[PDB]
C-alpha cells in the first residue's frame, strides 16, 4: 500500500516485523525509531513470528549493544537503533558480534560525531568510524530505499551468517516525509529463509547442547582462527545480490551491489553514496539530455566491497571518476569511498583520474548546482583533487566553485515554502496535507522540515514537494510555486520571498488591509511582489481564531487558505479532506471542539482577500538604514548573519579552528517572543527579589541606585525607598527586559506581596516603554551593598551570569544554573553534561553565560554525554596542578629582595590557598601590588614577578561544578559520576532531574518514578525510580542533598552553600519541572511545591560534615506532607494518559510512604 | 646513558618527563606503562617541570579519557597509557581532543581487538580502529625507537596542536628487554618548545578569562568549523620533520616520516609498521648482500600521511610493492596502509604493482623466512594479492608457502634460549644477565619471554641475544647457540634441542 | 574466571551424564551484566515459541496422556522442579506421539521436538570480579539489577584486578 512515511518509519517497519528483540537507547535523529516499535507493541502488532516486539531500553549505548550481543547468542533474532556518539559506544560489541557470526541488522540515522563542536545532523562520520568491524554495511539514498534496504538487510544477515549495519542520512531521509510503496509483512515472511532461521536457533546458548564461545587465545591459533571466517565474507557479496533479486521480483525495484545510472558511454562518472545518489541522479538526467556523457555509480553494499560488482557497472568509456564522500578523516590521504575507489581500479589496471571530494557534513546543503561544479571539476583541464563542495573555502582554497545555478526539478512539481513559528501547528499541518495529497491522489509527495535551535518562539521552514514523477530532490527547495508566511512578524526579517518562481504564490497571514502594505511591507520584498507578478493573498487567520473560540491556533485555518490557492487538487475536494482529518483530529474532543475547527475551514475560505498591489512597487527604494551601533567584530560578522539565516555564506575564515566561542552573546538577541511581559506595581512590592530568583531567562531582576544615579532616568522608571539596613539612603526597583522576557508567567505566579504586585500585561502596550526603562537599569553603576549573599534578598542583588538561554518559557532547570552563578559564578569553572542544559547552555553562537564588571565569569565545556564527571575530575586535577605551579612561585618571591607589603600578602595566600573567601582577598592584594613591585624590580628577579603575574588567573580558589541532566547521572553517566564521587575529590555534581531525557522528546529514564508515561515507556514504566541520592550516601564521605526550588527557597539555599564549602564531593539532586510532564508552564515553581507537598519528591540533606562533630548526618527537610498524592498526579499528563492504570497508580504511593518512612528512621 | 629496558619503560620514562598528570586505567600489555610511572612519583621523581607526576586511576578506559579531556581544556599536560579494548573506548573522547587542537600524547601497546576470541597479545588491530579521529599516529619499530620517538611525539604535539598516538606492537615491542640509549630529562627540556607550553596555558578554561569550547553547531556552520582545521593537519608533517631534525643532532639517529633500507637500485620493495621493520631490514641486508635488488619503506608517521614524505624515499627503480598490515579488516578491499600506499601511488600516476598482506596477528611469529616469502612473491610472474604469512590458510589459499628456511641473523650474535618453570626465577635470572652484560661489555643484548597462560607451574621460554651489532631480530630464535633447560620434565616432552647449531 | 573457564583450547565445564552441562559465553570487560540480561530475554523468548507449541497440541488429536503431561508444563514452566518433571514426560511420550501421528499434526508434534531443549526452565548466571563490578561494568550491573529480569550475578570479590597483575 501507499503511505506517507518517514525514513525512520520506513525502517521500524521493516525492523519490527524481522525482529523478536529490540534493545533501544535514544539518540537524535534515530531515536523516532525507537519511539514507533514501542508503541506499535504497545498496540500488540505482530511481526513475522506471530509475537509483539520486545523492546528493552539500556543504561546506554554500550549496554544495549551487550544486550543485543547476549540475546543473539542465545537464540533471538535481535535488532537496535542509534547513530553517531551512540554508535561509537557499540563499536566495541560490533566486533564480537561479528566475530561470532550473528545475524543482526543495527539500523543506523548517520549522523556526524562530536569533534570541534557538537551536531545533531546528517553526515557519515559515524558510520565510517566501524568500517573496520567486520559489520557489513548497506546505504538507502531514498526513504523508499529505506524500506526496501532493511528489508534486504534483515533476509541477507539470516543467510550470510554476518551482521548488517543499514544506514540512512540522518534528517535528509530519516525525516523527510514521503509517499512510498510499504511492503507487507506476509510479503516478507515470504521470502524469509526459515531454514537459516532454524540453524540459527541450533547455535544459541543452551544447557542441553552446550558450547563455549568468546575464548582467549594465545598466538599459536589466533591468526588462523580469524581467518576462518574468510568464506563468510566472500560470499556475503552473492547473498546480498540473491536477496536484492527476491525483492526485486515482489516489489518492482531493482537494487544491486553498485547501481548506475547515467550515460553509457559516459566519460565523468561520480560515486557516491547514501542520499546524495538522489541529487546525483536528478542532475544527471538534467545534464544527460543535453548531452553532456556523465553519469553515476550508487553504492549500496559498501562492506564488504566487491570488485567484481562494482566493475559491473562501470562503462568502458569512463576516462575520469570524482569520489564524494560525507565524511572527513583529518590528515588521512584520502576519505574512506575515495581510497577504495583508487584501490579497486588499480587492482586492476584500468586508467581512469580519480578524484575525491567531500560534502553534506552536519546536513550541509547538497544541491544540484554543487553536483554540476563537481562535474565540471572532471572537465577542468587538471581536476582538483581533495576538494570541498558548498562551502567557501578560503583559508586552503579546496571548495569547488559553483559558477551558476541550474534547475533540474523534473517538470510538472509543485514546490512550496512555509514560515512558521514554533508549536503553532504549520509543521503538522503540513504532514497532513501531504499525507491528504498522497492519499487521494497519484502523485508522489515529499515534506522537509527545518527547526530552530531556540526552543520557544522558533522559526519553523516547511519544504513540500508534489509532482506527477517521482521526487529525488533531496535538498532544500530552489525555485518555490507557493510561500507562505504564517508569522509577520518575519516580514523584513527573514528573505521569506527568496527564489520564487515569477507567477507565484505569496500566502501572508496578518491584519493587515490593502492600505497598510505599503507602509508594513518592505521595498525588497514590494519589489519582488510587483516585478515577479505574483499573486499575494492575505489573512487574518488570528481574527478569525478569537471570534470562533479557538483562541489563536490558526494551523486549521492557514492549511484551508493553502489549498485554496495551491491548486494542487481541487478546492471541493481538499474541503472534504480536510473536513475528514478533523473529524479524526477533534472527534474524541466533543462535539463543541468538532464544530468549531469546521467554522475555522468554512470562514477561511471567505477570509482569504487577493491583494491588488500597484505595478509602481516594483520602482519602490529601500529606505535609509539608522546608524548602526558599534558592536563586537563576533557579533557582527558572526551572530547577526547566523541569526538572519545567513550563516551557509559565511567562510571557512570566520571561524576559529578549534571551536572556541566568547560568553555573553545572548545578550545581542534581544527576540521579543513574549506575548505578555510583568509590569511592576511598586506600591505592591515588599522588595524580596523572588521574582528575579525563579526567573528561567533572567528577564527580571532588582536595581539599587543612589539618588544621584537616578538623573537621566525616564519619566516612567519609578523607584522606592529601600528596605534594609544594608540598602540604606538607596532606591530600589524591579525591572523587566520587554525583549529577552518569554511570557511564561512564573514570577507573577511567585509574587507573595498581598496585592499582586506583577500583572502580566501584552508586550506591543508597554515595549516602547520598558525597553527604555530596562536601557536605563542595565547602564546603572555598580553599588557596594553588604546584603548576606546566603540569604534569597541578598543573593539577587548580585549580578546574574546565566542570561537569555534558549530553554523553554517557563523551563524548571535554569533558576537552578542562575542562582548557582549568583553566588559562586565569579570562580567557578563548568563542565556541562549532553542534554538540554548544553542544548541552552551552549548552542552556536550565542552564549548565554556572561560576565561581570571586572569581566569575570563562569568557562563553560561540554565533552560528551557519557563523560561528564570524568570531564570535571579531570578539570579538577589540572586546576590543582596550576595553582601548585603558582604556589611555587609565591614561595621563591619570599626568599627576593621585594617589598615587605608584598611578602605580607604573600604568606597570608599561601596559607589560605584552598579557602575560597581567603584567596580572593589575598589574591587581590598581590594583583595590586603586582605592577609597582615590578617597576622596582630588575634581572632574574623581575622574571620571578612576571612568572607570578603570568599565574594570576589561579590565585582566588576555583570551584568546579560538574552540571548534568538525570538521564546523564542515573543511567549513561551513572558509572562515572559513581567513581568521581568515591575519589574524594571536591567537586560539586548538579542533577537537574526532570525524570526523562528532556532535549530528545521525553523518553523513560531510571529517574521516571512508577506509572509514569514517556516515550520507550508507553504502557507506563512498572520498576520503580533508582534512588540516585541514597547510593552516594553509602559511601558515607559524599556530601548529598535533595532540593526543589518551587518547594522551598531556603532549603535550596542552604545545600548549595553547604555543598560548595565541603571539601569533598558534593551531590545536588535538583527536581526541574519540565513541558514533558505535560503540564502549564506559567505555574512551573507551583508544581514543584505541589511534588514536595504530595510526597512525591523528597527534601533532605546529607552533610558528612555532621558525622565528624558526633551529629546525625541524614536531616530531613520536610517530613510531613499535607496534600494528596493520587491528586498530584492527575496535574500531569505524563500519568493521566495512562488511564490496569490504576494497579500502577497505588504502587506509585506506597513506594512514596516506604521511601518516606526509610528517611525517618535514617533520621531519627 | 646506556640501559636495559623494555619498550613500556622506554615509552614511560619520555610520558613521565613531558606530562604533568597521567590519567591510568590497567590493560595489557600497556599496564606496565602505568605502572612504573605510578612507583617512580611514589619515590618522588620530578619531570622537567620540577615536579611528579599525577597518576589517577579511573573507573574505565572511557574514564580515563574524559579525564584527559578534562586536564588538557584546563591547562595541564596530561599524558595516558592504554590498549585494545581499552583504546575504543576512549575513541569518542578521541574526537573532541582532536578536534578542540589540544596538545597530548597517548602512548599505545598495539593489542588486538576482541572479535572471535580474546587476545592480549600484539597487533594493530587497535591503532587502526581510531585512524579517523584526527589524531596524529607515530610508530616506533624498537625499544630504541620507543625512547626516541616517544619524545618526537611529546616535541612535535605542543608545536603542531595536534594530538598524537605514539604507538608500538604489543609485547613484541612492550616487553622486549634491549640495552639502548636513554635520554636524558634535561636533554629533554633543551628541545621543548616552552613558547607552546605557555600559548596552551593561555587557552585554558579559567573563570578570569573565559570562553565557551564543545558548542553545538546547526548544518550552516558546521562543515565550515570542520574544516577550519585544515591548516594544523598540513602542518604537522613538517613539524615532525623538523623535531626529529633537534633529536637526531641529540643522539645522532635519524628519523624520517618514512625511512628506506635497502638497494638503491630495488624493483621488489616491502612497505611497513612497526616492529616487522627490524625483521624485514635484517631479511634486507641478507638479501642485498646476495645481491638481490630488494628495499623497504618504514612507515613512521602513519597520520597524517605526507605523501610528499612518502615518494621521496621510494627509489625510481621500484617495479613492485608489497604492503604488509598488522590488521584484519573483514570484508575491507584491502587493509589501511595497503589501501594509502595504493591510493598515493595512483595519485601520481606510478606505474607500480602494489600487493597487500596481513601478518603477525595477535603476535604470530613474524621471522625473516616469512619476509623472503614476501619478496619471492613480488618475484613470482603474478604475484598473489590478498595473502597471509605466517599461516597455513588451506580454505581460502591467501597464505605465502614458506618455501626454505634462512639464517639473517647478524655473524657473531650469541643466541641462548632458556626453558624454565612457572616463577621458578628463569626469566628474572634472564633479566640480570642481559643487565649485567648490557651494563659491562660493549655488546647489544636483547631479550624476549615467552609465557604461558597457567597462572601456576606454567613454561616459559626466554630467548637472549648478544652481539657486537645492534640486535634487529625481533622474532624468536632460529639457531641457538646454547640451550638451557631448567626442568627435567621437558626432556623427552618438548623439542628443546630444536634448530640448535 | 575467563581465563581459566575459557582459554582456548581446553574448557573447564563440562556435562554430566545425560549430555547436559552449562552454556559458557565471554563478551567484554564492561558489558557482561547486559551481556547475561540480553541472554535471559531471548531464553524467555525461546520459552514463547515452545509453549504456543504446545498450546495448539491441547486442541490436536493427540494421547491423553501427551495432553496431561502438557497442561502440566504450561502451568508450571516457569518452575525449576515442575518444568523438568513434566518435561521429561513430554519427551518420554513424543517419539511414539510422532509414530501415531500423520500431516499437520505430525508437524505439530515435530515442531515440540525441535525446542524440547527450552522445556525445562533456565538459569541464567552472570559471573564476573569485583573489577567489573565496582569499576567498568558498573553502571550496567547497576541497570540490569533495576530490571528486575530473573538473572543470578555472583560477583567474585578478589579485592584486586587479579588477571592483570593484582591492581
Ligand atoms: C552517547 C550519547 N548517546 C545519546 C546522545 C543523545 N542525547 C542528547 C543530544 C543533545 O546529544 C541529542 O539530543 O542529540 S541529549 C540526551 C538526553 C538528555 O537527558 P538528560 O536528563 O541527561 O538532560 P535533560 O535534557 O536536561 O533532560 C541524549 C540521549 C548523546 N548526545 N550521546
Ligand atoms: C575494556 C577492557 N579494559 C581492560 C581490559 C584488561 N583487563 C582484563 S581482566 C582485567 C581486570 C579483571 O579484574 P577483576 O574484575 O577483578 O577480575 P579478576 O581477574 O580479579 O578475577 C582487565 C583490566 C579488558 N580486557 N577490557
Ligand atoms: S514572565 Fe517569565 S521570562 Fe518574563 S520576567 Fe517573568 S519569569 Fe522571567
Ligand atoms: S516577587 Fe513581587 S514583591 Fe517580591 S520583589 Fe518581585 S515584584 Fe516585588
Ligand atoms: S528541561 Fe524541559 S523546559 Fe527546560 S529547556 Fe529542556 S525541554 Fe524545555
Ligand atoms: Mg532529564
Ligand atoms: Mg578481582
Amino acid at each position: 500500500p501507499k503511505q506517507t512515511l518517514d525514513g525512520n518509519t520506513a525502517a521500524a517497519h521493516v525492523a519490527y516485523a524481522m525482529s523478536e528483540v529490540a534493545t533501544i537507547y535514544p539518540i537524535t535523529p534515530s531515536s523516532p525509531m525507537a519511539e514507533i516499535a514501542d508503541e506499535w507493541a504497545a498496540h500488540g502488532r505482530k511481526n513475522i513470528f506471530g509475537k509483539t516486539l520486545q523492546v528493552a531500553e539500556m543504561q546506554s549505548e554500550a549496554g544495549a549493544a551487550g544486550a543485543v550481543h547476549g540475546s543473539l547468542a542465545a537464540g533471538a533474532l535481535t535488532t537496535t537503533f542509534t547513530a553517531s556518539q551512540g554508535l561509537l559506544l557499540m563499536i566495541p560489541n560490533m566486533y564480537k558480534i561479528a566475530g561470532e557470526l550473528l545475524p543482526c541488522v543495527f539500523h543506523v540515522a548517520a549522523r556526524a560525531l562530536s569533534t570541534h563542536a557538537l551536531s545533531i545532523f546528517g553526515d557519515h562520520a559515524d558510520v565510517m568510524a566501524a568500517r573496520q568491524t567486520g559489520f557489513a554495511m548497506l546505504s538507502s539514498a531514498s526513504v523508499q530505499e529505506v524500506m526496501d534496504l532493511a528489508l534486504v538487510a534483515h533476509l541477507a544477515t539470516l543467510k550470510a551468517r554476518v551482521p548488517f549495519v543499514h544506514f540512512f542520512d540522518g534528517f535528509r531521509t530519516s525525516h523527510e516525509v514521503q509517499k512510498i510503496d510499504v511492503i507487507e509483512y506476509e510479503d516478507m515472511a515470504k521470502l524469509v529463509d526459515w531454514d537459516a532461521i532454524r540453524a540459527f536457533r541450533q547455535r544459541a546458548l543452551n544447557p542441553e547442547h552446550p558450547h563455549q564461545r568468546g575464548t582467549a587465545q594465545n598466538p599459536d591459533i589466533y591468526f588462523q582462527s580469524r581467518e576462518a571466517a574468510n568464506p563468510y565474507y566472500l560470499a556475503t557479496p552473492g547473498i546480498v545480490a540473491q536477496v536484492m533479486e527476491q525483492v526485486a521480483g515482489l516489489t518492482g525495484r531493482h537494487y544491486h551491489l553498485f547501481d548506475y545510472a547515467g550515460a553509457p558511454d559516459a566519460e565523468r562518472v561520480i560515486v557516491s553514496m547514501g542520499s546524495s545518489c538522489e541529487v546525483i541522479e536528478e542532475t544527471v538526467n538534467y545534464l544527460v539530455e543535453k548531452g553532456e556523457k556523465v553519469g553515476l555509480i550508487k553504492v549500496r553494499l559498501f562492506r564488504p566491497f566487491s570488485a567484481e560488482h562494482f566493475l559491473k557497472v562501470l562503462p568502458a568509456s569512463v576516462k575520469r571518476i570524482a569520489v564524494l564522500d560525507r565524511t572527513k578523516e583529518p590528515g588521512s590521504l584520502g576519505e574512506p569511498l575515495y581510497e577504495d575507489v583508487q584501490t579497486v581500479l588499480a587492482e586492476h589496471g584500468k586508467n581512469i583520474l580519480v578524484v575525491g571530494g567531500r560534502y553534506g557534513l552536519g546536513s550541509k546543503e547538497f544541491n544540484p548546482s554543487m553536483v554540476k561544479a563537481v562535474f565540471d571539476n572532471l572537465a577542468a583541464t587538471t581536476p582538483k583533487n581533495k576538494f570541498t563542495v558548498g562551502i567557501t573555502d578560503d583559508v586552503t582554497h579546496t571548495s569547488l566553485e559553483i559558477k551558476e545555478h541550474i534547475d533540474t526539478s523534473p517538470k510538472g512539481t509543485f514546490r512550496c515554502k512555509f514560515f512558521g513559528l514554533g508549536s503553532d501547528g504549520t509543521v503538522g499541518a503540513n504532514k497532513n496535507s501531504i499525507k491528504i495529497i498522497g492519499d487521494h491522489t497519484d502523485m508522489y509527495a515529499q515534506g522537509y522540515f527545518v527547526y530552530d535551535s531556540k526552543k520557544s518562539g522558533g522559526v519553523t521552514i516547511s519544504h513540500l514537494r508534489f509532482g506527477k514523477q517521482p521526487i529525488q530532490s533531496a535538498y532544500l527547495i530552489d525555485q518555490a510555486d507557493l510561500i507562505a508566511c504564517h508569522n509577520p512578524s518575519y516580514v523584513g526579517r527573514y528573505n521569506l520571498l527568496e527564489g520564487i518562481k515569477p507567477g507565484g504564490i505569496f500566502l501572508l497571514n496578518s491584519t493587515w488591509s490593502a492600505e497598510e502594505m505599503d507602509s508594513r511591507l518592505p521595498a525588497d520584498m514590494k519589489r519582488t511582489i510587483a516585478t515577479k507578478k505574483l499573486k499575494f493573498y492575505n489573512i487574518d487567520a488570528v481574527k478569525i481564531a478569537q471570534e470562533i473560540g479557538l483562541g489563536s491556533r490558526i494551523n486549521v485555518i492557514m492549511q484551508t487558505a493553502f489549498f485554496k490557492i495551491a491548486n494542487v487538487i481541487p478546492v471541493d475536494e481538499a474541503i472534504k479532506y480536510i473536513k475528514d482529518s478533523i473529524v479524526k483530529t477533534y472527534g474524541k474532543k466533543g462535539d463543541k471542539i468538532l464544530n468549531m475547527n469546521f467554522a475555522a475551514v468554512d470562514r477561511a475560505l471567505e477570509a482569504l482577500e487577493e491583494i491588488k498591489y500597484p505595478a509602481s512597487w516594483a520602482d519602490a527604494v529601500d529606505e535609509a538604514a539608522a546608524t548602526v551601533t558599534e558592536e563586537p567584530e563576533f557579533i557582527q560578522k558572526v551572530l547577526r548573519p547566523i541569526n538572519a539565516l545567513k550563516g551557509d555564506e559565511l567562510p571557512v575564515s570566520t571561524f576559529t579552528p578549534d571551536g572556541v566561542f566568547p560568553v555573553g552573546t545572548t545578550k545581542y538577541e534581544k527576540r521579543g517572543i513574549a506575548v505578555n511581559i510583568p509590569q511592576w506595581q511598586p506600591e505592591n512590592c515588599i522588595q524580596c527579589n523572588q521574582c528575579s530568583l525563579v526567573c528561567p531567562h533572567a528577564a527580571i531582576r532588582p536595581y539599587l541606585a543612589k539618588p544621584a544615579d537616578l538623573a537621566g532616568a525616564p519619566e516612567t522608571f519609578v523607584t522606592k525607598d529601600a528596605i534594609g539596613k544594608e540598602a540604606a539612603g538607596l532606591k530600589f526597583r524591579i525591572q523587566v527586559s520587554p525583549l529577552d522576557c518569554t511570557g511564561c508567567g512564573n514570577c507573577a505566579d511567585v509574587c507573595p506581596a498581598k496585592v499582586k504586585a506583577l500583572t502580566m500585561v501584552p508586550l506591543e502596550e508597554v515595549t516602547a516603554v520598558e525597553e527604555a526603562n530596562y536601557n536605563f537599569a542595565e547602564q546603572l553603576p555598580e553599588v557596594k551593598v553588604n546584603f548576606n549573599p546566603a540569604t534569597v534578598k541578598g543573593s539577587q542583588f548580585r549580578q546574574p551570569l546565566l542570561e537569555f538561554s534558549g530553554a523553554c518559557a517557563g523551563c524548571g532547570e535554569t533558576p537552578y544554573v542562575k542562582l548557582v552563578t549568583q553566588l559562586f559564578g565569579d570562580r567557578m569553572i563548568i563542565a556541562n553534561a549532553t542534554g538540554c542544559s548544553s542544548i541552552w547552555g551552549g548552542s552556536a553562537p550565542a552564549c548565554p553565560y556572561t560576565v561581570n564588571r571586572q569581566g569575570h565569569g563562569p568557562a563553560w565545556a561540554s565533552s560528551l554525554f557519557e563523560d561528564n564527571a570524568e570531564f570535571g575530575y579531570g578539570m579538577a586535577l589540572a586546576v590543582a596542578k596550576r595553582q601548585d605551579e603558582l604556589a611555587t612561585a609565591i614561595s621563591k618571591a619570599l626568599e627576593a629582595p621585594v617589598s615587605a607589603a608584598f611578602k605580607a600578602a604573600c604568606e597570608g595566600w599561601l596559607a589560605g590557598k584552598d579557602d575560597a573567601d581567603r584567596s580572593r582577598e589575598y589574591g587581590d592584594r598581590i594583583k595590586a601590588l603586582l605592577p609597582g613591585e615590578i617597576s622596582q624590580a630588575s634581572g632574574e628577579v623581575k622574571d620571578l614577578l612576571l612568572d607570578i603575574d603570568r599565574q594570576k588567573d589561579y590565585l582566588t580558589k576555583k570551584s568546579i561544578w560538574i552540571i548534568g541532566g538525570d538521564g546523564w547521572a542515573y543511567d549513561i553517566g551513572y558509572g562515572g559520576l559513581d567513581h568521581v564521587l568515591a575519589s574524594g575529590a571536591n567537586v560539586n555534581v548538579l542533577v537537574l532531574d526532570t525524570e526523562v531525557y528532556s532535549n530528545t522528546g521525553g523518553q523513560s529514564s531510571k529517574a521516571t518514578q512508577t506509572g509514569a508515561v514517556a516515550r520507550f515507556a508507553a504502557g507506563g514504566k512498572f520498576t520503580k525510580k533508582k534512588d540516585l541520592g541514597l547510593m552516594a550516601m553509602s559511601y558515607g564521605y559524599v556530601y548529598v542533598a535533595s532540593v526543589a526550588m518551587g518547594a522551598s527557597h531556603s532549603q535550596l539555599m542552604k545545600a548549595l552553600i553547604e555543598a560548595e564549602k565541603y571539601d569533598g564531593p558534593s551531590l545536588i539532586i535538583a527536581y526541574a519541572p519540565c513541558i514533558n510532564h505535560g503540564i502549564n508552564m506559567t505555574y512551573s515553581q507551583r508544581e514543584a511545591k505541589k511534588a514536595v507537598e504530595a510526597g512525591y519528591w523528597p527534601l533532605y540533606r546529607y552533610n558528612p560534615q555532621l558525622a565528624q562533630e558526633g551529629k546525625n548526618p541524614f536531616i530531613l527537610d520536610y517530613k510531613t506532607p499535607t496534600a494528596s498524592f493520587r491528586d498530584f498526579l492527575m496535574g500531569e499528563i505524563r500519568y493521566t494518559s495512562l488511564k490496569k492504570a490504576e494497579q500502577l497508580f497505588a504502587k506509585a504511593e506506597a513506594d512514596a510512604k516506604a521511601r518516606l518512612e526509610q528517611y525517618k528512621k535514617l533520621a531519627e
